[PDB]
C-alpha cells in the first residue's frame, strides 16, 4: 500500500485516478485506505496516484509492505 505524506496541498488531483477507490478527503491531508490500495497491480503498470501528485508525496506505506503478490491477491478480492 502507499501513503499519502503531510506535504499533501489537497489539491484534489489524485481522488479520480484511483482504480479501487482507495483515496479520499481527510481533515489535513487527503488520505489513502490501505486495504483498498492495491499499489495499482492488476489495473496499471504504475502507480496512478504518484503519477499525477504534483508535489510528489505519495510514498509507500511502511506499515503495510505487500508483495507483488498480496496487491495482486488483493486487486483480485477487490475486483474478481
Ligand atoms: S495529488 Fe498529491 S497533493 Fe494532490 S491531493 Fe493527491 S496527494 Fe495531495
Ligand atoms: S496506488 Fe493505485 S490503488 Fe493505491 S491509492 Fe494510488 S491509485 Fe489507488
Amino acid at each position: 500500500a502507499l501513503m499519502i505524506t503531510d506535504e499533501c496541498i489537497n489539491c484534489d488531483v489524485c481522488e479520480p485516478e484511483c482504480p479501487n477507490g482507495a483515496i479520499s478527503q481527510g481533515d489535513e491531508t487527503y488520505v489513502i485506505e490501505p486495504s483498498l490500495c492495491t499499489e495499482c497491480v492488476g489495473h496499471y503498470e504504475t502507480s496512478q496516484c504518484v503519477e499525477v501528485c504534483p508535489v510528489d508525496c505519495i510514498i509507500k506505506d511502511p506499515s503495510h509492505e505487500e508483495t507483488e503478490d498480496e496487491l495482486r491477491a488483493k486487486y483480485e478480492r477487490i475486483t474478481g
